[PDB]
């Protein structure tokens, strides 16, 4: 499970799973959590950093290619805005969050739209990072 109920609303996997066979029906941006790194605990609030990184500007035309990332988004939001509750440390100041960001950053320079679509296309693995690691 995860302690945010909406990880555990398939609706929600399969928005994230449909969003990504849009983006990809056109390397990573998200660093990479292997399962022994989802195990350690700040991997929750680190992915939820991220997340909240995500909601401001990867999920932000874009109503017309991804018709459920508005919904996506508020869904998104709900489980960020828990888990920061929970999150006491600022992660803001954590490496791999700045990985993030930086790459994200690179990615954009060149192309935008490819940046989005990319980050976007990823989001069902941040997804997959936040339901391992933040079981309680």
């Amino acid at each position: 499970g995860a302690r945010p109920t909406p990880l555990d609303s398939s609706a929600t996997w399969n928005d994230l799973a449909a969003m990504t066979d849009t983006a990809r029906n056109e390397t990573r941006l998200l660093p990479y959590f292997s399962h022994d790194m989802l195990q350690e605990e700040g991997s929750c609030c680190i992915n939820a950093r991220i997340l909240k990184y995500y909601v401001n500007h990867v999920l932000e035309h874009t109503d017309m290619k991804y018709p459920m990332i508005r919904n996506v988004r508020e869904g998104l939001h709900r489980v960020e805005q828990e888990l920061q509750n929970h999150c006491k440390h600022d992660y803001s100041s954590h490496p791999l969050v700045k990985q993030f960001k930086r790459n994200y950053h690179a990615s954009a320079i060149m192309d935008l739209a490819a940046a989005r679509n990319k980050a976007i296309g990823e989001t069902n693995t941040l997804y997959h990072y936040l339901f391992e690691s933040c079981t309680p």
